């Protein structure tokens, strides 16, 4: 409950207050692309994005979420492996103090300079609290950060920044089309696995994307400014906010294509 990202409370110590942490589906992973099963079966994926109401930007000490209002069905994701209808409720990023290191789940051991995490919850368990609790309760789209060319849809993300350094600060973010940080491609590989942060639930459908999008060295620079800490507190530089990956156990990661 003290957990973050450092040598005392990181990723190795997590276990001790969430044994889970050890469980038989826990995320991330490494996809090896050639070991992925290619499953003609899997459907297109649905990214109904159009009507998405984004509220208000909060930096948790962990990471900076971008928040929708999710009282409605307004931006959802459906089919591929879903059964059912998601809903978007929240965006945040994981990402490194270097551009060779930042990405959860890694690509043949490859990691890229940061991931993006759309979160959404399956409506037939009415809230997301409910959703959490099962199996099928959320479908995470990942999608993955290079650094080269800005991508212009995350700019106002980077610009807000500024205004939300610290621990607990929010500011408002309305109006935010997430349609503006997804790649042309939504070619995936999907497995069954779990949160990357405590709780570490294992409720989640990993739906990640195969092209990353390319942000510029400026933008990713700008993630690298937040702080972990509260106001006025010693300084600790947000970065490195992501888990390594997790053993496989007994999963098949699927592949959309071939
Ligand atoms: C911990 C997990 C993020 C794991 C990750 O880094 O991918 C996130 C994703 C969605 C988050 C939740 C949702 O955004 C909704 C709630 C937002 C509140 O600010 C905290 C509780 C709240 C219930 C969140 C708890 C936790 O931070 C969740 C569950
Ligand atoms: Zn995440």
């Amino acid at each position: 409950h003290h957990w973050g990202y450092g040598k005392h409370n990181g990723p190795e110590h997590w276990h001790k207050d969430f044994p889970i942490a050890k469980g038989e589906r826990q995320s991330p992973v490494d996809i090896d692309t050639h070991t992925a099963k290619y499953d003609p079966s899997l459907k297109p994926l649905s990214v109904s994005y159009d009507q998405a109401t984004s509220l208000r930007i909060l930096n948790n000490g962990h990471a900076f979420n971008v928040e929708f209002d999710d009282s409605q069905d307004k931006a959802v994701l459906k089919g591929g492996p879903l059964d059912g209808t998601y809903r978007l409720i929240q965006f945040h990023f994981h990402w490194g103090s270097l551009d060779g290191q930042g990405s959860e789940h890694t690509v043949d051991k490859k990691k890229y300079a940061a991931e993006l995490h759309l979160v959404h919850w399956n409506t037939k368990y009415g809230d997301f609290g409910k959703a959490v609790q099962q199996p099928d309760g959320l479908a995470v789209l990942g999608i993955f950060l290079k650094v080269g060319s800005a991508k212009p849809g995350l700019q106002k993300v980077v610009d807000v920044l500024d205004s939300i350094k610290t621990k607990g600060k929010s500011a408002d973010f309305t109006n935010f089309d997430p349609r503006g940080l997804l790649p042309e491609s939504l070619d995936y590989w999907t497995y069954p696995g779990s949160l990357t942060t405590p709780p570490l639930l294992e409720c989640v459908t990993w739906i990640v994307l195969k092209e990353p999008i390319s942000v510029s060295s400026e933008q990713v620079l700008k993630f690298r400014k937040l702080n972990f800490n509260g106001e006025g507190e010693p300084e600790e530089l947000m970065v490195d906010n992501w888990r390594p990956a997790q053993p496989l156990k007994n999963r098949q990661i699927k592949a959309s294509f071939k």
